[PDB]
């Protein structure tokens, strides 16, 4: 009976396009706030923030006013989406074929006019995603909102501080805060501010998932591509092994693929750690294929260098410590006794060159062996947030 | 002619904005239910539960009341959307773009004002998945529902049995059950409580899928990995099977990738199991190399260390039960003679190192097996829903 | 001019929301048919069906009636959504996010207030797909339509034959038909009938695209890997053929992952031929590896146990039908002759040895041969809709 | 001021329910025709054609026509969507979930009451499409639109050509043209006929493409298969070289996969194609085992065949144009020479073995090629539109 | 107050319908701009440029004008759409299903009538995009903007500078300028002008990304397999190395066929560098097959033709600087020594056959490496962009 008859008063000549101020050369404060309950997906190619956000407005409507004795037990009211005045709040930088990602849910009203709306949203606002220190990298994501038409005079936006009480934790984004500041801009026409309202979404990358699908099977076949030079040649299986560890890395660029990114402003961390990793598997190939012309040379060909014996034979294998009828017959048996003798000649030199090879092998191991290392350690550590992230994923 | 009476009656001066009670001091009891018809996505990555659902919910308004005398034929009446009153009850854990999933269906009231609304919706609620044990993980997501402007004063909200009568059983997840339970949240302002009904979804992962494709393939192919410790080295094979079955495991590694949960808060049990297998055949592949560095040991290189000898060929081979014309004429044959004697000590020397190669094999063999099986039946075991789901699936 | 006048006459005191019959305790009989026009999709993952259907329902308006003497060349006339009543009928296991999946129409009615309407649509329904038998499988999928809120006292609803004359053969389900059945639900409150149409689509799995890319590429794979055992032990190639066919298999798994069901309720037919087939290729490998160790045995090792001789070199072998300085010169000539003796008897002696591989190489062609064969037999043909599926499709 | 009186004129009394005709028993003549801007999509596994459409209708509105004297500068007036009547032609085969595309634009009028309607759409059409020829294959897919419920008596639909001056020539897709035609139909009922209009859009598949990313690589892997036949025996590479370029045909069919159809009515050109090259490859494989039997055929196994030594060692093999202490001593020495010849006569008998797989490998060569280079021709020239697509397209 | 008289006051009688001109005869001016903000995607399969864009519309309302002295502080009023007349321009080359991609925001009017409309939205226009250069290609994409049906006597377009202040950079493209124009279009009938807007927006293809995912992976590769030229045939690997090679390109294709773009309008420029690559590494498989038939070739087979002794072991050897008892005893010991003479003179004609095979390895390794420089650097910089290109983002 009241409220029946609360409602029929409130809507008589309200109109909703009116602002809804006692005297209109004055302002109409409002509050806002927001409330963040997911950060949903960072799309660092169409340079996308998706959060789960509720976001909090108050104002009060100089018109819906009552005594709460007059109706007595009715002391809110409710209006839906275009029946009383909002304020026009939208997210300026918005990336949704929406634009408005709000749902209109109804205007809380009490006794004293004092309206509370609380649109809850899937946002989607464009955020600039700097990739360069992936997957090390902390993002700073910015949500403007503002009046989209009235100046400062005659809406006086104010912030309050986000809530961040109900946030859900991501799987792979650390929420390091969601700081807000009111700002002002002027045109040079006029001495009217225009006051918005900017959130700045923090956020680290988590990074233990990349740990163990991205640095740890690259160190790992890096790695087995060293084995190669442990490999004796004899074997017959140094290239097979090489080249094989070769195509694991290119198969193992898929996956990588679908987890990199992809873009032209600068090469990520993690792509100079993945390319390094293949130019040194690359090269110990192309060591390997030496080392067998080492030790496949022909006998009868060049004889060894005087700076390969020294070089390789002496400096470097020192270094690394490796170390009638009567006489025919007589002819016939002195033939087949000098024809050894060649053999063993032949295969002395022979020894000669299979154990410069063996001397290669070595070097080779030790120095990619450290070349690994190098890159390794210098690659990863050169990110800025390289120790915090392991201290805090690890 | 009674219905089209009755019609015009029932909506002269009827205002959709007035909740529904004689005494707008007395609050308007409201019972809230649901049906579960199906489970239709667990998005871990995007933490989001959708569900097929139909809500129901019952009111009384006390305005919508005839007698049946005076319209007779008439026993029930039918309202769309937006022309009476009904419950603002929404989900609010609702991660869906839209917010409100509900399909809007009409109320249907009988003579003595009794309404039931029974909208339909698929709905997409944020759950937290915690994929620790995948895929032995049971989830527990939570369906908030409640009013989304009235207090408990105005709208007491009553709960009723959710109705799993109607459920389609899914392929991916059993329905453990789906309890509610009403609670009041009241805020340090006020005495009112603001009462919420959650209804707990618990699920649980069916196994029977993840233990042909990616349990049983990593056993087989770990298994083929140890194959290469009984392939004998003449073979030149070796480095060719254990390589190609690393090979392979990448290859699996991508299938395996379209199924595994992409998080940073814990590595998943399958992450672990197909990590350890990796690491195993990884190494056998190292202990190959070892293996091979022996059985072409040069016979003039290092003799046999001391310790070399005694490790292997005694304590360890034990434990594995394994075990002047004519003058000149006899200097060019004593010649021949001792050039075959002098091959015939080399080869013995080699034979030595050749049979520890074959220790090392089988010893490794043994090794191997073993831990295969120890992490193989640790990681899957260390599951406490391991037993019931094999029970279950299997 | 008359049309005019008669849609002015037409709507003067029409409710909407009025069930138009002239008595209201009399029902209103509506006449529900539907026509298939394509199949669009059988989502076996989310359990949905995709169909392209034309609705039809037609009822009696007692309200919409007119002298067609009175209105001359006015015969039927046309109203759109909202403006006159309808019939709530709603596809009850939708699985639409709009729930409501048809286009709103116009209704047109004739002087006789004969009403037909005709809403197009694009719907979707639950339906539990079985792909036990997959690829042979044959899905039987419900379309259950009601009224939302009128008992059958109140909406008589009454089913016609489906139409099918428009339906457009799909390329990959074979429509066997779309019979419909009338039933009534009572509630043990009442006694008023509840009434329902379902529409059950039967629909067969073509098998042709599943011949070329799944079966046939599986026999012919499983083949080249038979091919290992005819493979001569001295090529040096064993190893290398059979493993490289298991990663071709590998690999060949990705391309039927894409068309595979994900499903824990049962292994699928062709899941249970795809790990035969990969058992049988990988124990190829194992008995490569034993054919191996007996080509390579070294002849100063363990004497070719008796049962080996026997069971292999005897009984196998036939079945298979297989089959002063004088004298110092002396001695330096008679110890050349005997070493020359002595690796003769050692050759002689691995050459058994070869020739029990050879033996083991035969057996096992054979046994792996009709293995494969029964395997393959017996699990397509498991299948009830085998000899149909291929008589059909191929 | 003028066109505000004109305006307030010409709704006064308007219903747009009604047919704008003077005389209701005359039909009113609506002209539809369309202007095709681009082709979008052909999905062959949904059987939908997307387009981008302009549609164009005109009639007369008998009702809004003024005296352009009567309001000076008054030419034309525009109407938004529901203000007035509208001809509701629809596509009859839409395959969108809208059903209606249709971007509904305002309708402009004049003064003598022609009215335009040109809405803009999006449009999905149900398309058969006939793969067989894939990718020398031509589409016919028609556009039928048609008044849902006007009969020919009642709304006249006639028939423009259709526009496409302003058609973006599309990647994919050669449009051959778009003609259309006016049809009618008749219920056995009654004499009122039913008009349609039928828009065939004729759309030839450009084969660039496809000519670079499967038809060649299939030609150029196919060669390399070839190859083994040329590869000397003593490498011990032919099984690895004929193996892995199966092994990349695997890898190329996950290429090819993404781009192939998937259809149970017929089996592709291409897949016809690709088949055929791999059993090739395959049979290729299976040769090569063949042809190593014989190179390593064990000198004291069985003699050569007759027949073999016939076949092969003349026939084949010219069609191609291929070709007391001193007696001590004697018996230690004449042992050692015996056992010298002996090694000739086994050594000249494995040379007969392996001239044979050389005329193996000769013969296989030259029939492999002449089978690969028919199949190819003949199954890329079957095609009908092989010629006129090779002519345009390269 | 007195902007509820004002809102009351500028309503009465105003028609959204009515072009707000005070003089029918007169044309409205209308001042379009555009703002770009940013370039979501360039879509060059289905053709379509994504943009997010603000749009700038002005007019005079001849009606919506009051004294600000009768309605003090009343500066502004706004209008949500349908309220006022707006100005019917659209994106006519739109390639949106909605077709008007624009968010309708309210109409902002000051006292003397002046309106400013700002309608967000996320655009998307039909573009020709031209592959030819990919990646190298610059792309000219037009946005063409005008009223649906006004003339240019009723509505004069008028054209403002594009606003690219806010724009924020691509990661993949690079905007050269967003240029405009103003063109009247004119109609044989009549002398009525039709102006259009269009902005031509100019984006270059950032090229890092492509050059160290695709021009860098296909150099290394290349150089991979020369290196099979420098391996000495005795390892008995080159095949292996070479055709392993072969297989990671065709792994490799699979990475680059997700971002090369699908056409049969032309070859693009990375299509053709990619298909040199592979024809010149294939071509290397087929050179180590002729060279391992020289190594290998019989020595009792045909004699070296003299032209082969001279082209290879002559001139291309210079070029590339290379180079009673006791008489049976006698004829017992001569048949050994004639024995190994014999072997000898074998296997002095295998050296030089093995020699030869040498020779056609190193011009085969330079002969490779020219022809691999020559096609990479002309096909590269075969782009007219290319300088420019590598210049900006290297
Ligand atoms: C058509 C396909 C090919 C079909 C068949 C294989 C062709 C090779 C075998 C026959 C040729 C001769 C031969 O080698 O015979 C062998 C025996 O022969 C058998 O007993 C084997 C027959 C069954 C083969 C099963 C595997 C299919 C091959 C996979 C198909 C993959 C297809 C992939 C296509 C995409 C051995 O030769 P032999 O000289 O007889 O024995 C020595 C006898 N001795 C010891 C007594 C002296
Ligand atoms: N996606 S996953 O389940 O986290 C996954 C699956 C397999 C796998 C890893 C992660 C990595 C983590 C540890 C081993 C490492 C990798 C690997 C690489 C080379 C060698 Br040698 C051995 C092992 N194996």
């Amino acid at each position: 009976e009241f409220q029946r008859k609360l409602y029929k008063e409130l809507v008589k000549n309200y109109n909703p396009l009116e602002r809804p101020v006692a005297n209109d050369s004055q302002p109409l404060t409002v509050y806002f706030s927001l409330s963040l309950l997911q950060i949903m997906d960072v799309d660092e190619k169409n340079q996308v923030l998706t959060t789960n956000i509720w976001l909090q407005m108050s104002w009060t409507d100089h018109y819906l006013q009552w005594n709460v004795s007059e109706y007595p037990g009715v002391k809110t009211v409710r209006f839906p989406d275009g029946q009383i005045w909002k304020p026009d709040i939208l997210l300026y930088n918005s990336a949704d074929e929406r634009f408005d990602a709000t749902f209109h849910t109804n205007v809380l009203v009490n006794s004293s006019g004092h309206c509370q709306y609380l649109p809850p949203g899937i946002f989607k606002s464009s955020c600039y995603i700097d990739v360069r220190w992936f997957p090390f990298d902390v993002q700073h994501c910015k949500l403007k909102f503002g009046s989209w038409s009235y100046g400062g005079w005659s809406l006086d936006l104010q912030m309050q501080e986000a809530d961040i009480s109900g946030y859900i934790p991501n799987g792979e984004w650390d929420l390091v805060g969601i700081p807000g500041k009111r700002s002002e801009r002027f045109y040079e026409c006029c001495k009217e501010p225009y006051p918005d309202v900017t959130f700045t979404v923090t956020m680290r990358r988590r990074t233990l998932y990349y740990g163990l699908n991205l640095l740890i099977p690259c160190v790992l076949i890096s790695a087995l591509a060293l084995l190669v030079f442990l490999l004796p040649a004899d074997s017959g299986e140094k290239i097979s092994l090489g080249i094989t560890v070769l195509l694991s890395l290119t198969v193992f660029m898929l996956l990588v693929a679908e987890i990199m990114p992809a873009t032209s402003d600068s090469v990520p961390l993690i792509a100079q750690y993945f390319a390094s990793t293949m130019i040194i598997v690359g090269l110990s190939v192309v060591v390997t294929v030496i080392v067998l012309q080492y030790h496949h040379h022909d006998p009868d060909g060049g004889k060894m260098p005087k700076w390969t014996r020294v070089i390789l034979l002496n400096w470097c294998a020192w270094f690394l410590r490796m170390k009638p009828d009567l006489a025919k017959i007589l002819e016939e048996v002195r033939y087949i006794a000098n024809r050894f003798r060649c053999q063993d000649e032949s295969e002395a030199v022979c020894s000669e060159w299979k154990f410069a090879a063996c001397v290669v092998d070595r070097l080779c191991l030790m120095a990619f062996s450290v070349f690994t290392i190098i890159c390794t350690i210098g690659i990863l550590m050169s990110a800025p947030n390289f120790v915090e992230a392991v201290s805090k994923d690890f």
